[PDB]
């Protein structure tokens, strides 16, 4: 198959390097804690309850370990609450391995004023490249905790000039270190584009995972993204009917077709779940209850995998998506 | 003249209440420390140097006190680096009185994802009202440090539906507590609108200061804002040629005309200066040097006031803008 080619480090979780073989079954895109940019501005009424958060998260972590999931990739952008030290707390308490990211969110949902501004004053791309490179080879906020992946995100209608500063910095870093890249696609679009862009910028397709691909239901769109030899991820499984987002029945339709055409080695599955919100706890409006009912990290282990298997998917296919793939991609 | 009418507390600086008579000459809109939303995401390479920052800021503070300026209103939005405890450090070290704000920035330069999101899920206006009310009557992040003013900001083309959530919350709070409101106008527009809106929402025009009014050079625009009986502020004096922003020569042209028509009691003067940047220190491109040369907090005391006086402005007019007005408005 296609093996990563070029410089390579070692999967750097928030508690240290780990050999690819030790990653085990993995959820490639989740969020232990998250907060939309501005949550910090609601600190007075939406303060972080460390004790409550640490207890809640370790609880969830132990439930994953109970299901054989040994590793989780936390994809929280630098502006969206990323807290390595805490993540490390959760990891050290449970034994769950967690990698964290480096990067900012798409123009519309990230804390974009800062670099959008620096961009007008100078070489922001280079500045972003330096931050990424440092966070992936030395550590974050000087804690010694390195990022295990670079997270990129784009908007619906295009990968904006601001978002591209980040794709270029990432490519530089991916080329230089071999670190993996996971991405966020907005409302099921730009998947092929990020693939064309990253590969054209020289980033290794074998270390690239185009995210939120379940956000699109036309399998032609997936087949086109996969042409670039990158991995794609149905990573919001469980979130049904919010922000474009299709139903799982729909996601599984596509998946069984792609699996049916031999794409097992390029497909990963996650929830993009949030275990503990930062800011004021979200007020889930009555009509939205069903949309998020299966939007938790135990959904794939308990509902999805059994559903694929009983449909014809093999134990080997499930094993390739949940263990094989994360192994080669982050390992 | 027009005196504040309705409930009223006491000017709440970051070190306690202070009688209006004790405010002295004041700079109604400055920023001891600031950071565009996202600066926190650049923590690894743009970390906060407390010692260096505390030394730099107290230095600046002492320079203001040396010029008779006894009070500064820090207008930093909740997402833009607001740090009451630190502000209090600077105040306690020098004796400079500082009030801090409560509020978020305009849709385009603030950390707007959070509430723009909560807005779609529920009654964000009410949530924002609660935060504001608490921060102005009880304190911020539970530190006991209360906000002395509510800061509102709008965009260039309109006061957006998101920005209006904030104008409505503020109005509620202004009506209920009597706390002052200072605002940010984008690229010299919406001044009359914020005035129409706030007053129509029942906020006291005698506790309202429409900001960044020097951003517009047509005095017809000022005269129309002033019709609502609110105060207007040429509060970016010193920033010349960046983000619309006119030249001081131009700002003074308008000012001497407004002063010439008897508007002394409704005009305030500030710099919207930043004493210490949060994040990676800003890279000032060669061509921009002149634009920010006079963009520091000693500019009005040393250059502006002497310029007005030598033009015909009286010691009493200068005294009304720099001492009288802040006294009634924040006192
Ligand atoms: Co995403
Ligand atoms: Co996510
Ligand atoms: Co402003
Ligand atoms: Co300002
Ligand atoms: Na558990
Ligand atoms: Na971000
Ligand atoms: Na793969
Ligand atoms: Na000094
Ligand atoms: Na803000
Ligand atoms: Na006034």
């Amino acid at each position: 198959g296609l093996v990563p080619r070029g410089s390579h480090m070692t999967a750097q979780t928030v508690t240290g390097a780990v050999a690819a073989a030790q990653l085990g079954a993995t959820l490639p895109h989740e969020h232990v804690i998250f907060g939309y940019p501005g949550y910090a501005g609601d600190v007075t009424l939406g303060p972080f309850d460390h004790a409550a958060a640490l207890a809640s998260c370790t609880e969830t972590a132990r439930a994953l370990l109970a299901r054989g999931i040994q590793t989780v990739v936390d994809a929280t952008p630098n502006g969206c609450g990323r807290n390595p030290a805490f993540l490390r707390e959760v990891s050290e308490a449970t034994g769950l391995q967690i990698l964290c990211a480096t990067g900012f969110y798409y123009e519309g949902g990230g804390a974009t004023t800062y670099f959008k501004f620096r961009a007008s004053l100078g070489d922001a791309e280079s500045e972003i490249y330096e931050m990424m490179r440092t966070e992936v080879t030395e550590g974050i906020a000087g804690t010694g905790i390195r990022a295990g992946v670079i997270k990129l995100a784009s908007s619906r209608d295009a990968i904006t000039p601001y978002e591209q500063l980040f794709f270029r910095a990432a490519a530089r870093v991916q080329r230089e270190t071999g670190v993996p890249i996971i991405t966020h696609t907005q409302e099921g679009q730009q998947g092929p584009q990020q693939a064309e862009l990253l590969t054209s910028l020289g980033a290794d397709p074998a270390r690239i995972m185009i995210g939120h691909m379940d956000g699109n239901t036309d399998p032609a769109y997936h087949r086109e993204t996969l042409r670039h030899g990158v991995s794609i991820a149905f990573d919001r499984i469980g979130l049904q009917g919010l922000v474009g987002t299709p139903t799982d029945a729909e996601r599984l339709s596509v998946l069984t077709t792609l699996l049916g055409e031999g794409y097992a080695d390029r497909l990963l599955l996650s929830h993009d779940s949030i275990w503990h919100w930062l800011g004021r706890p979200p007020a889930i409006p009555e009509a939205a209850l069903p949309a998020v009912k299966d939007w938790h990290p135990l959904h794939i282990s308990d509902d999805i995998l059994p559903d694929l298997r009983r449909r014809g998917i093999t134990e080997e296919q499930v094993g390739q998506m949940t263990v094989g793939n994360p192994a080669r991609l982050f390992g």
